């Protein structure tokens, strides 16, 4: 459901988010 693109360029705020 195109649920892939969006979903990337906010896993980058885990990285940040998660330390």
């Amino acid at each position: 459901f195109l649920s892939l693109i969006p979903h990337a360029i906010n896993a980058v705020s885990a990285i940040a988010k998660h330390n």
